[PDB]
């Protein structure tokens, strides 16, 4: 019941990618039980950043997932204690960006913290020279694994000048929760868009909206 039909967001991000540091803050809002939510993003520390910010956006909310068809939501019923996550998102041409997070629940706000790294991307490629384009829809699976919840998804960031450059990602979620006390789900699927609002001067400010509905196959 501490998951209510609007909620807030409030996020803490540090990093670094091909030695270059920098920090992000940003604040959202969304409808947990409807899939969708935005938030605004600042660059706060290291900007403009010298890659491009797609391969940030991933990082900045599993608590806004529709869970249709009864799916047990092993996210919602986590609070109060609130759920961790950590991914690899391999880029086929080298790069490779891990990120760990902590999402709580503080007087009402879901408050994320997020560390990243970023290794190897190509000095030549399209993330570091910003030939990018942001992301095609995609669809994560997800099923029960090392005590949380395991995901994996692939994705394609859509490249200047034509072209997709894959990744996958590779996903562990783990509850505050004691495992006695939550319903696990089986193998289930997420679809999900995200999408820019607005941004501007060099990315050091943007706002991205995300929509995402879970199923079982259709």
């Amino acid at each position: 019941e501490l998951i209510s039909e609007n909620m807030h967001t409030k996020l803490y991000m540090e990093g670094t990618v091909n030695g270059h540091h920098f920090k992000c803050t940003s604040e959202g809002e969304g409808k947990p039980y409807e899939g969708t939510q935005t938030c605004k993003i600042k660059v706060v520390e290291g900007g403009p950043l010298p890659f491009a910010f797609d391969i940030l956006a991933t990082s900045f909310s599993k608590t806004f997932i529709n869970h249709t068809q009864g799916i047990p939501d092993f996210f919602k019923q986590s609070f109060p204690e609130g759920f961790t996550w950590e991914r690899i998102t391999t880029y086929e041409d080298g790069g490779v960006l891990t990120a760990t997070q902590d999402t709580s629940l503080q007087n009402g706000c879901l408050i994320y913290n997020v560390k990243i790294n970023g290794v190897n991307f190509p000095s030549n490629g399209p993330v570091m020279q910003k030939k990018t384009l942001g992301w095609e829809a995609n669809t994560e699976m997800l099923y029960p694994a090392d005590s949380g919840l395991r995901g994996h998804n692939q994705m394609a960031l859509k490249l200047v000048g034509g072209g997709y450059l894959h990744c996958s990602l590779k996903t562990t979620y783990r509850s505050k929760k004691p495992a006695k006390n939550l319903k696990m789900p089986g193998f289930y699927f997420v679809d999900r868009k995200l999408e820019r609002i607005k941004e501007a001067d060099k990315e050091t400010y943007v706002e991205q909206h995300e929509m995402a509905v879970a199923r079982y196959c259709d």
